[PDB]
RNA sequence: CAAGCCGAGGAGAG
RNA sequence: CUCUCCUCGGCUUG
């Protein structure tokens, strides 16, 4: 391992106590300075006959294996014992015991918190911080309100204040936070920015920040920025299609008699549709809620039309209505006035919309703009042409990947492309799996795919190869994502583009984040040059305030929903105001999954075979007689006992009918009994 | 590989 | 404070 000139000075105070933060730019060898500090700490604690254990904390799963393979093990295999832990191994089970060996631990975080609270809640073995001598951290800037890793530090600070009251002493460990930039936390002034930086430093018990300032030229030579760049377009033709949908929506409303006080093709209208649906369901009146459920789909179609082709919206709708027709046929294998009206309104115009959509006379601007942007680079760079795209949604990524596969020009220039999204199981899309992600990364590194389409997955964590033409298509989150993307593009003649529309304030937000970036550095300078006594005074005040802001939050949120009422309810279907279950019939397995095993509920539903699995069904999707999907099948002890949700159902209390929607099971106060086979059997 | 439970952060709009 | 979008983590059934 090598010791750069400028990494030295930033690391230097850490080597003798002095818990600190380190903010360097991106690509400056952050992991490697971590490694060096580790080796020093351990060699030191050996030379003094003192036990030395370092633990690395990360936020993601892949960075653990990552750092185990590339940085820590290749250099410290020979002197010390290393390991890498996560939620995707089997070493989680005896975590108190791996500590008894393996002087270098890498870990996902909440492993640790689980073990601490197990030591402090049950009679398990567990662990405390006293069994360490260093905590290294990646991505400092997540240390904010009740995240994970701040429990850790609130406990560290609690014990530190115990030590300080003792002084007027357990040996507490050392802490070394590493980041790219701690970030201004949503503050409209330089002073509140300062306050936020100090809040971070208190939540890490720091002594300084240690930005590089002296050996700066070596950085500028070894490390460089891309060039910021904007590309803007404007559109007022909307020629056949938009109005062809606004007509439909207007017709539906004037069939429903609901006045939005708002516009078509935006986000407030959506919120109205939601609360109207929820109200109609709490009341029970149809003709309003199902229509709302469709209007939401139309609004989504218009929003994606603002960014994506008409054909993608037409397809989105085709999928929706095709599914609904299949549902009604599976049920009927009756035809209310509502659904009949809606279908008759849609399918008559289906062929028209298909004709209007395929019309290259007016496709879109931003797509053409990025066409020009992309072709410029891949004509310039010629087989060293890596590429990245950022967008907001997942469906957009599928659409863009499809298009770049379809249009000949992009394939001509060697533009081999793949999509990428996250593994969260929500949001009406089939997510990806970690394996597909890692494979795509290795394909990018290999060179199979020249450009990647991504959501906010790409701006942090996983280690993509250095790039050229990072762009930004309809996304401005905050300064952090801005800088982290801005730190991808090495490989000279790099850029950082932003592609937006005219009448949607985005360049606004881009500029705001630029000013925030320029502000946090001023605040860093304000605090590094702060006097030590005043700095100490302020961090002590903030640590006290943070620990007091925990206690209160603890006092008002012990349970907040505790009234356990076994069967005081009835669960109805939300589409059709129809009985489905009572609360007594329901039970729980492994105190997590809710389920019912009475034959009355058995006969009411229908199973529609899986499209997720076709990409032999194992987990059927339930539907009603009406058509509203309810749940999913489940296999407990071979019993195909069918699970369910509480997002599609409605509640009716027996007393006075404040019917409510909950969106998930924990929110409601009442408790349900555990399962046991004594019922239906014996 | 599929299903689901809980928690957390960020951003928009209101 | 609510809704939507996005990401992440831990945990269970198969
Ligand atoms: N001190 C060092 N000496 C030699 N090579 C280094 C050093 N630090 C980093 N490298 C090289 O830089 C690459 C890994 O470091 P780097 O690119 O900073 O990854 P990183 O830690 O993820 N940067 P970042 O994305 O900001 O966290 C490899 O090609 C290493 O060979
Ligand atoms: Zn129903």
């Amino acid at each position: 391992l090598q010791l750069r000139p400028y990494q030295m000075e930033v690391a230097q105070p850490a080597l003798d106590g002095k818990n600190i933060i380190i903010c360097l730019p991106t690509g400056s060898g952050k992991t490697r300075v971590a490694v060096y500090i580790t080796k020093d700490h351990l060699d030191k604690k050996k030379q003094a006959s003192e036990s030395g254990k370092v633990i690395v904390l990360v936020n993601k799963v892949m960075l653990a294996e990552q750092l185990f393979r590339k940085e820590f093990n290749p250099y410290l295999k020979k002197w010390y014992r290393i390991i890498g832990l996560s939620g995707d191994t089997q070493l989680k089970i005896s975590f108190p015991e791996v500590v008894k060996s393996y002087d270098v631990i890498i870990s996902t975080a909440q492993i640790l918190e689980n073990s601490l609270l197990n030591l402090e809640s049950g009679d398990d073995d567990g662990v405390q911080l006293s069994d360490f001598s260093l905590i290294i951290i990646d991505e400092c800037h997540h240390t904010n309100k009740e995240a994970v890793y701040n429990n850790i530090m609130r406990r560290y600070l609690k014990q530190k204040l115990r030590n300080n009251d003792l002084k007027k002493a357990i040996p507490l460990p050392q802490i070394l936070g590493l980041t790219a930039s701690p970030g201004v936390g949503a503050a409209k002034k330089q002073s509140e920015a300062e306050k936020h930086i100090l809040n971070i430093c208190a939540n890490l018990d720091a002594f300084t920040i240690k930005t590089v300032k002296e050996n700066l030229g070596q950085l500028k030579h070894q490390i460089k920025e891309p060039c910021k760049k904007f590309v803007i377009a404007d559109d007022t033709r909307e020629n056949p299609f938009k109005e062809k949908l606004l007509e439909i929506m207007a017709s539906i409303q004037t069939y429903c008699q609901k006045s939005p006080m708002s516009d078509f093709g935006t986000q407030h209208y959506e919120q109205w549709a939601i609360q109207m649906e929820k109200k109609a369901a709490k009341d029970g009146n149809r003709k309003d809620r199902v229509c709302a459920e469709h209007l939401r789909k139309y609004n989504e179609a218009l929003q994606i039309n603002d960014t994506i082709r008409m054909i993608d919206a037409y397809s989105h709708l085709e999928t929706f209505y095709t599914d609904e027709k299949e549902k009604k046929f599976a049920v009927l294998n009756k035809l209310d006035e509502t659904d009949e009206f809606l279908m008759n309104l849609f399918f008559d115009n289906k062929k028209m919309l298909k004709k209007l959509a395929e019309n290259p006379k007016y496709e879109n601007e931003k797509l053409i703009k990025l066409r020009n942007t992309i072709l410029e680079q891949f004509t310039r760079s010629e087989e060293s042409s890596r590429g990245i795209i950022f967008t907001k949604t997942r469906q957009s990524t599928y659409a863009l990947s499809q298009w770049i596969m379809e249009n000949a020009k992009f394939a001509e220039v060697g533009v081999k492309a793949h999509h990428l999204i996250g593994a969260g199981h929500s949001s009406e899309v089939k997510p990806m799996t970690q394996t597909e992600q890692k494979e795509v990364i290795s394909k990018f590194r290999t060179g199979e795919i020249n450009l990647l389409i991504a959501t906010t997955v790409a701006e942090e964590g996983l280690d993509i190869k250095e790039c050229n033409i990072v762009i930004r298509y309809g996304l401005v989150t905050n300064e952090i994502a801005m800088v982290q993307a801005r730190g991808r593009a090495r490989a000279d003649e790099s850029t950082y583009v932003l592609v937006t529309s005219s009448g949607s304030g985005v360049t606004e937000r881009e500029i705001v984040n630029d000013f925030r970036e320029k502000m946090m550095y001023k605040a860093i300078n304000r605090v590094q040059n702060m006097k030590p006594e005043e700095y100490a005074h302020k961090i002590l005040e903030l640590q006290v305030q943070s620990i007091l802001e925990k206690k209160m939050k603890v006092k008002r949120s012990i349970a907040k929903q505790y009234n356990d009422n076994p069967s005081l309810i009835t669960l109805l279907c939300k589409n059709c105001s129809m009985l489905v279950c009572s609360g007594e019939n329901i039970h729980v397995i492994e105190k997590m999954h809710h389920v019912n095993m009475t034959p009355e509920f058995k006969g009411l539903y229908i199973v529609r075979e899986n499209k997720a699995l076709q990409k032999y069904q194992t987990n059927g999707e339930i539907i009603c007689k009406c058509g509203q999907a309810w749940g999913t099948m489940m296999v407990h002890k071979g019993l195909d006992l069918p699970c369910l949700k509480i997002r599609n159902f409605v509640v009716n209390f027996k007393n006075n009918s404040p019917k409510k929607q909950y969106k998930k099971w924990v929110e409601l106060p009442i408790r349900f009994p555990d399962l046991d086979y004594s019922e239906y059997c014996l």
